[PDB]
């Protein structure tokens, strides 16, 4: 099943779509900048791409660390950010109150994976009739992810992207299962699946270039980045992704 | 560290306290009856006592599923309790803003094991200033709930205990690392270390809860936390015996 | 099930037999002074005990590290013991030829985790008709077990004991399923459960480690402790201390009838 | 580090080379049957291959179960594969003394997985100078395959590859950490990794979704095992392993 979001189609057989961007918002000024780099490298590939970012990020290591600048502010930047470049954005919530006025502006909302089963945010961010992405929580088998998607159903919408982040391996430690792309693509109407290469790790940049090609070697909607370098990346991400999306699943 | 819950001590050096009720309040009267029986259970067997119950199931398969009662009628429900019997309660709390007006009413508030790196909740919880209890997630290691307690120390609140409720061993299995007890003690200034057994089983029997309860409990440990209905609650008699024969046996040996 | 080793009765319901002693025999002097450390101090608190060491050490940190003394004179130092102490000893085989000589000599013989599914050292260990201690693979769920006591059956001998040793937990790291005793008791028709505590730590003072995971394995009904001691692994000389722990414990449980 | 074996080059920076046959081996002419078809299907892709069964089966379900034809008339079998397509050929030993004969024969030796930490197969093996193949034990973290390769070195063997088949996930499952490859790469001189899909595992489309993922991090070879099935497989690993052997290493 194939997602549009604006111009962009968004699915498993179609070319892959980069969400990246930067962890929190602070500044107009600062995110433009960033977008527009990603805006840059991708647009100069002929890569679909959505600007990613927090404007209240509600799982940080530190109390004080910013969150971010909030509802508000957060929405007139992403505005902004639409305006400016043609694009369109994501953004997680955690508030179920926050969901209506955020996908007025944001076409994707992300559903955090540790309150993937918090009925409460799944049926608000449900009732805004926006595309979801929904973060696969590390605990929890790629068999399960068919429960969450029925709640979304329940309560009304079937636009929903899920996104792998790896899984609990013995202590502290993440694994990602390649198994389980095809295990969600099967079980969940082969609703797109994106990988969030970022969050799966934990040198550092040859990792993740190897983890997201060995990702997308099964065939995927797109990659998600919590992130000369980008491009160089890019390359090799676009050559396999066109490789692969230009053969049928097999017979 | 100890704490003090109105007149029970909680410690890992201190006979176990019983954190035990019901899976959900679903009503005035079969709350009250539930509870008078562990009351009655462990007055006799002169096992300290709080009574645990979720007013709200937040993450059921389905939209359309039982929940509970509620926080309003819940809040009312636990008055009720502390009233008749006396003893401290406990409840678990989904977000920020039920934080102040639960921790009015129950004694002991609970971080749910998947909220546990929400920071948001952790300050509203530590703003309280109730004793917290802390579910370790099952994707977290031992080591790393030192995390947790420095966010609730740099917040104000030093009045938490650790609860294990196992780890995630491969897909949709829980395993508990019985080590991971001591590293909690070691790791988090020997705060108050308590086993979720219920929760432990998980994706596994009254035989089963018995044989893990008293491993946990072999490792001196601040209470237990358990659920019947979940034990069969006619059992509980005799299961606490069990683990009052135990906890007696280890909490009476000088450690080293 | 119990099994009778000489005069110990080994089982799940019974006082708790200690199966302890070094990882190899290095020497000769030195395993006595060990043995009879352990002799003393397990007749003092009269707990059953049985003397434990490899002859011949498969996984070596290198490849010249000492393999210990072998076969041959392993088998001498096993008699010595046997003739000066009176007790009961333990000892793994790797080889199938091994079995006859290392059966005449040692009251159990042991099958090593890694070789747990060689068919033909099954075979020719269930043969022996001696008491077998079946070492639990890491990478193998309680579940499976029922399988290697099956072919034991299957080539005639059903006096097997099964040994924990933890779980592979990730990479490097091990866990103990206390669940999983009860699995083994359940599905393998109630035949004694010992737990290495030794191997099961492993990859983890580690003193403290030791107590509180024996006495969490010990609090689910078990036949018996695995354990290894260096004489200078447990320190030897808080072996009385360790003991003490354990049987108060083990004491209790098996006063207590089943639930 | 790249390795030669016969005319083949096997390296991580090499075209794939497929390691493939059968589990155990039961018959002269089931054997010849079985590589003759991959024989002709590599070579009309252009894929070098080395046969690859066991000549006997140590875990059996039963003790009573079929067992494979044993050393000496598997070695007959292995002379005539050799002798007929004029390729190398693979097999695992399970003990010390085995290991000379098995090696005058066999290009490749292997070491069983949870053989690996064996002192005494791992001397045995090296002693031959043979080719090994060293199976990554499930139990053993990629960091670890150092500790073996420092064994082979020091018992003067350094023809070594390294082989994936998947790390224990709870209880009788398997995961493929696709970052392990790299790490094996980074702490073992670049030996040549290989990927044993077959023993990291509708299942066929597992197969390739595995293959294809391992096969992306770059590697030296795989292992595979067969309504044209391990044709259709092998045109999608070559397009890919193509692809990624073009692109330079960053
Ligand atoms: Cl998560
Ligand atoms: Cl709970
Ligand atoms: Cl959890
Ligand atoms: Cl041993
Ligand atoms: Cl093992
Ligand atoms: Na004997």
């Amino acid at each position: 099943m194939d997602i549009k979001i604006n111009d962009i189609t968004l699915g498993n057989n179609s070319p892959f779509v980069l969400f990246g961007g930067i962890n929190v918002l602070e500044s107009l000024d600062s995110t433009l900048q960033t977008c527009a780099h990603y805006v840059e490298v991708t647009r100069k590939l002929g890569i679909p791409y959505i600007f990613k970012a927090s404007f209240d990020k509600a799982n940080r290591s530190s109390i004080h660390s910013y969150r971010g600048v909030g509802l508000e502010e957060g929405l007139k930047i992403f505005e902004k950010v639409k305006a400016e470049f043609g694009i369109p954005v994501i953004t997680d919530v955690h508030e179920p109150h926050q969901c209506q006025p955020v996908a007025e502006v944001c076409d994707v909302i992300q559903l955090p994976a540790r309150l993937a089963q918090q009925t409460d945010l799944v049926v608000a961010m449900a009732k805004t009739g926006n595309v979801v992405n929904i973060k696969k929580p590390q605990f929890l088998s790629p068999s399960q992810m068919k429960n969450i998607v029925e709640k979304f159903h329940e309560a009304g919408n079937g636009k929903l992207i899920l996104c792998e982040r790896g899984s609990s391996f013995g202590y502290d430690n993440l694994v990602v299962d390649m198994l389980g792309f095809g295990v969600m693509k099967q079980t969940c109407g082969n609703l797109p699946v994106i990988f969030d290469v970022t969050h799966s790790l934990q040198g550092r940049r040859a990792q993740a270039l190897d983890l997201a090609l060995a990702g997308m070697a099964t065939r995927l909607a797109g990659l998600f980045l919590e992130s000369h370098l980008l491009e160089d990346f890019l390359i090799r991400i676009k050559a396999l992704d066109d490789l692969i999306k230009s053969q049928p699943i097999l017979t």
